[PDB]
């Protein structure tokens, strides 16, 4: 018995699509750029052009497979991307930190975080995971499938993903890595109960114990570097029976459990924003980075002053769905145990050894070489924003998601002076094996309201007006966007299957505007949480910002990134500006 199968991802009309792209166009190119892209966007949609024939592959694609966009976007968003996971790929959280003190209330809370995953895998291993629902409707359930016993694998041309969940005899281990060492553990007996959290602590101990030495190779940092470096390393690193057993191990574990070294002296109010380093990154090649499996799916980090947290390869899912199962098992932490398993001798976890060589050495120090200049160039921030959260807009029936949007175009043109091209993450699960579309936050509407938000001449009364106007408009994208009526997927679709069709890459996207469009100088996402948690990424462009928010009952926690080899942006002073437009935002509606 079940329900019926959710709907298939639509493939918008071509005309539909189109206008919204020249409408979504008009804030952020020029009067001539924008003339010049509805000429080759006519040319485009003439009747029986290339447009039309495109459109009709997309149909029929979509007739012919379970989820028309699924397998093309897999591969180009993450499959081929080259570039490292670390940063530009593999999301990171920020859990509040901790209240322990010494190693027992460490290694107690982390075997109860463990103890909370295998619950929460009851469900994913039954599939009978709770079907969740948006507005009344049904959502896809798959991804939540995809993040444990999961790991990417580097390919020398692109990469692929393996999922050992279903296969004959599932994983029964994980991995735990302290000072760089790697260990097996299983936390299944041999008659398949688990081990509860009194008999997973034991085992830490040994493992923590089994890993003093400060002054091992950092195999695992190896997994950071660029995705053809990585695949040449990894084919290398295998070469070895022991090296390629040890790799298997932590390719198949059900997640890993990372166990950090407090990072350096605090340097005060900088707390928070380095921390969130730390769980993106690692910190860098001295620190934390190496104590890390880059390409397994789930890496929960504890470190010893309380700072915990994770980082997930984002093949596999969004960032919805992973902090829910952080919330899950947050909860699970808080509930007294029922049941502890009866005392029997426990095995010593197996330590994964690597046998290194000068070539591998060398493609180790490369690695690190590779990080820090990552990590140097990478400007991190955390905001608590503590003025309200999503009380204030309800109070004013505004939607506080695209409140938050409208005050960070806000932000953008008060520090800018113009707008730019925005992405905001939509969910497409609504529909089976759906992921992600866009919304585009910048809007002739927002446009005018930043214009007119600091201008005198302007009545307070029409500020109101064109301001939840904005909202208002911002939500309407929203809404459409999730229902599967937004534009830029479908461009997408329709850019590849003019490639499967063997016709040459249509005008519209080798267009300057086009170029403009998808530079997203501002890329955003809304990740909300039970726990008090917040997520972030970097920046997709060179020049632009990574901004990610956990919009909470009183208060909103916000992570915005950016890149210092570009001296015109700064994740503190974007941060700063934000702020202050939230706080003149209401003030100008209260009044």
């Amino acid at each position: 018995h079940h329900t019926d199968p959710l709907p298939r991802l639509p493939v918008p009309p071509l005309q539909q699509s189109l206008d919204h792209y020249l409408k979504a166009l008009q804030p952020i190119v020029s009067e001539e750029e924008w003339a010049h892209t509805k000429q080759l966007v006519d040319e485009f949609q003439a009747s029986g052009g290339v447009g039309e024939r495109l459109q009709k592959g997309l149909e029929r694609r979509a007739r012919k497979t379970e989820n028309w966009l699924s397998e093309w976007w897999l591969k180009t968003a993450y499959l081929q991307y080259r570039q490292p996971v670390v940063i530009y790929s593999s999301p990171g959280v920020m859990l509040p930190k901790q209240d322990f003190v010494d190693l027992q209330g460490q290694l107690r809370f982390a075997a109860k975080l463990i103890e909370g995953v295998l619950d929460f895998k009851v469900m994913i291993d039954n599939e009978t995971l709770p079907v969740e629902y948006l507005g009344g409707k049904p959502l896809c359930m798959n991804q939540y499938y995809q993040i444990l016993s999961s790991c990417r694998v580097p390919g020398p041309k692109q990469d692929t993903v393996s999922n050992f969940s279903k296969t004959k005899k599932p994983p029964t281990h994980i991995t735990v890595v302290h000072n760089y060492q790697f260990f097996e553990l299983d936390v299944y007996h041999s008659d398949g109960t688990p081990l509860t959290a009194d008999q997973i602590f034991v085992q830490l101990e040994k493992i923590w114990n089994s890993s003093l030495q400060t002054n091992k190779e950092p195999v695992g940092i190896l997994t950071s570097n660029h995705r053809n470096s990585w695949a040449k390393a990894y084919n290398t690193l295998i070469k070895d029976k022991v090296n390629r057993d040890s790799v298997r191990s932590i390719q198949k574990s059900i997640f890993t459990v990372c166990l950090d070294a407090t990072m350096p002296r605090v340097s005060e109010d900088v707390y928070r924003s380095h921390v969130a380093g730390q769980m993106l990154h690692g910190g860098g090649s001295r620190l934390n980075s190496g104590n890390r499996w880059f390409d397994k799916t789930l890496q929960f980090i504890v470190a010893e002053d309380g700072s915990c947290g994770l980082v997930y390869e984002h093949a596999a899912a969004e960032g919805p769905p992973i902090v829910t199962l952080l919330d899950y098992v947050i909860e699970y932490t808080k509930k007294p145990e029922l049941v502890r398993s009866p005392m029997v001798p426990l095995p010593m976890p197996k330590k994964l050894r690597f046998n290194i060589t000068p070539e591998i050495k060398s493609d180790i120090e490369k690695a690190k070489q590779n990080l820090s200049i990552m990590i140097q160039d990478l400007d991190i921030t955390v905001m608590v924003f503590h003025h309200f959260g999503k009380d204030f807009p309800k109070s004013e029936k505004l939607s506080p998601d695209a409140f938050i949007q409208m005050a960070l175009q806000l932000a953008y043109y008060r520090i800018y002076g113009q707008a730019c091209a925005t992405y905001e993450s939509a969910s497409l699960r609504m529909f089976h094996l759906g992921r992600t579309d866009t919304i585009r936050s910048a809007s002739m509407d927002s446009l005018t309201f930043v214009k007119a938000m600091d201008d005198s001449s302007v009545t307070e009364h029409q500020k109101v007006e064109l301001l939840r106007k904005a909202v208002q408009a911002h939500r309407g994208y929203t809404d459409r966007a999730i229902r599967g009526e937004a534009f830029d997927r479908h461009l997408l679709g329709l850019k590849l299957q003019a490639i499967e069709d063997l016709v040459s890459t249509p005008d519209i996207f080798m267009d300057t505007s086009y170029a403009i469009a998808m530079h997203f100088h501002l890329s955003t996402s809304q990740v909300p949480a039970k726990t008090d948690c917040v997520m972030f990424f970097g920046p997709v462009v060179p020049d632009g910002y990574g901004v990610c928010y956990n919009p909470m009952e009183a208060h909103i926690n916000f992570s915005l990134s950016a890149y210092n080899s570009c001296a015109e942006t700064n994740a503190a002073r974007l941060a700063h500006y934000l702020e202050k437009a939230l706080l003149d935002m209401r003030a100008l509606l209260q009044s």
